[PDB]
């Protein structure tokens, strides 16, 4: 059968552009070895990717073969005992209609929920948001909690726990109809259109007049610094992600740090490789809350491999309105 | 009456501090308090100068964690005295404390509770402005509270040979970690190796690119950065931790002197390495002070923790003195002694 691709062309500076990727199809024959052959029906867009667009923490992308994240797909025929034809996984895969895959993968058992939840809110960004929070934030009842990029795939979910902690939270945003998700949506108790504010700081006074007991960071540069002096006494900054620095070939100097010692800030940086031991623990602690209509997730969801390329750079643009979700193949 | 002798506090400071910035006077005193006074008549004998002072010669600022120094008053700080007259109950004359103080020959102080009673006497008094005092409690806690170290950990120590920096390292030595420090002169480096027993250190001046330098001395990495220094210096360190590693943000005196902080760049190594970067105040720590001192008294008894204190005599040195630590003058602790005891 045909197998559309999106192929890495070559290695990025700066930011990406669709001409960074192109499309193709190949032939190939559905059978197989110890390996698996995966139909991915739901891809992940995922800030990250970027990093690997450049010849830090895991191999670059190779020119000339497609792109590989975060997907969910079916399996359709296994050499390993582990998973079996109908399997549904997630898990790393090709930017493919059929990949064949050496390996690591989750099944999936809930199917009482949208699959493509476990590109986001079931998968990878939602085991960030939980990790980052329950064990890097040391939350607590009456704290205010501030979140960048509070609509996205990871802080939508980082705002609704804090939320059912007790935490006042306030998020920000870079469209209206973000802070409207926020506000209307979400259950933030405030949030504002980070754009449209003149002056960072002067906006985090006013909807922190007591200061920011926790910080998760998504962001980077200006944004922390007008964090930093805001911070309350032994406040604390979970450094997940700092997207305004991924496509720079310069990081951005940050200038107010002596304000961790003068309000004693514990900044804290993670990865959520090394969390993947609590996945059993968070899908017993989120699915009730999804089931009993506490937990919602907005997905922004593109037909089409041709669109994954676009629907990719858009992250770095804020085009995304929720987690970006791409459809390969429906179930 | 007696002759006070002062270093009064001119005017507030933009940019580095000068001699200028202080004046020396002498007033007229009668060692007697008022009457119904429960304040302390002090003699001061020793007075600590401390980089943090830098931030009281400016009126006002966003992180502003204590009142300013007034002009046309004297300079105050961390010191050592001896109660002449007492108000209060808890301290009788003959008491030594170390706390607050004037600069100057002789204080009243109204505020009595940052005040430390002086036990031990088996040692220097003006080891209480320093190894002893505000700076000893510092370095323990920020090592042992906020680093977590652990043996065969590697630690790195900037501004290593002073104050705080000396104790952090001989700590750490003590705990079995791998100990480099780095300070601004030969004669810094060879007490950091020779007499303070550091595995490596080196001077941070001969190095064009401390990146580079950072890598040829932590060939497989840094776990703990006990953060003196800020600047160009911490973003040298940030790609050279390890994973796990932490950071202890103590000072970062590079920063005092300037109209608007440096930025730093390489922020992003915290993600990628999970560093746990965490400011912390002595003043948030000193419930430990007892267990400090059980801990160090012996090992200063034994020889196996040593001290280096710069000594300077006299009031009218005092200004000089404080504007030195800027320019790395101080060889380890910065004393004035005001009347030797
Ligand atoms: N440490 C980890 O293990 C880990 C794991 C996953 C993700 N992360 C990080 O978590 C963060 C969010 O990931 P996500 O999946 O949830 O992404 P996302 O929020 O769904 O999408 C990215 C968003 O970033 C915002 N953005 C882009 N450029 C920006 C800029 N220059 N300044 C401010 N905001 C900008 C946009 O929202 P606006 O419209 O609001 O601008 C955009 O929608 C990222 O930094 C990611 O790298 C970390
Ligand atoms: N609770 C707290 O958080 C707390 C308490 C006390 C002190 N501190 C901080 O701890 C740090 C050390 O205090 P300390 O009492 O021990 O002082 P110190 O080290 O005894 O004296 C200051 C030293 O700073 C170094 N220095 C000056 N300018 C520098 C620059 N631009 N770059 C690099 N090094 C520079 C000099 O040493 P070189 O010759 O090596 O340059 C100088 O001797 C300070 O930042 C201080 O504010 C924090
Ligand atoms: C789920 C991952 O594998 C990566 C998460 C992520 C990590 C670092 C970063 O800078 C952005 C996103």
């Amino acid at each position: 059968v045909s197998n559309k691709q999106v192929i890495f062309r070559d290695y990025v500076t700066g930011f990406p552009k669709e001409s960074d990727m192109e499309l193709t199809t190949r032939s190939i024959t559905l059978k197989l070895s110890t390996g698996l052959l995966l139909k991915n029906l739901y891809l992940s867009c995922d800030p990250y990717m970027r990093a690997r667009m450049t010849n830090s923490y895991v191999d670059s992308f190779k020119p000339g073969s497609p792109i590989i994240g975060y997907g969910v797909a079916r399996v359709l025929e296994s050499g390993n005992p582990k998973f079996n034809p109908g399997d549904l996984v997630w898990g790393f895969t090709g930017w493919e209609e059929y990949s064949v895959i050496t390996a690591s993968l989750f099944k999936i058992h809930n199917t009482d929920v949208p699959l493509s939840y476990y590109t986001g809110l079931l998968g990878m960004p939602g085991m960030t948001a939980y990790a980052g929070f329950y064990e890097i934030c040391s939350p607590k009842k009456g704290e205010t909690v501030y979140v960048s990029a509070a609509s996205g795939a990871v802080g939508q979910l980082v705002g609704q726990f804090a939320k059912l902690t007790g935490c006042y939270v306030v998020g920000s945003a870079g469209s209206k109809e973000k802070v409207d998700l926020l506000k209307n949506k979400f259950g933030f108790d405030e949030a504002f259109n980070y754009k449209e504010e003149a002056d960072l700081d002067a906006a985090l006074r006013r909807y922190f007049p007591d200061g920011i007991d926790i910080y998760f960071e998504n962001v980077g540069g200006k944004m922390l610094d007008a964090v930093l002096p805001n911070m309350r006494p032994k406040g604390r900054i979970a450094v997940c992600g700092m997207i305004s620095q991924y496509n720079l070939e310069q990081p951005e100097g940050v200038r107010n740090l002596m304000a961790l010692i003068v309000k004693q800030v514990r900044m804290e940086g993670f990865m959520v490789f090394s969390y993947y031991h609590l996945y059993g623990k968070f899908l017993e602690t989120v699915l009730p809350y999804i089931k009993q209509g506490k937990i919602t997730y907005v997905e922004d969801v593109v037909d089409g491999l041709d669109n994954a390329p676009a629907a990719l750079i858009g992250l770095y643009s804020g085009r995304n309105v929720g987690k970006q979700v791409v459809v390969v193949s429906r179930e």
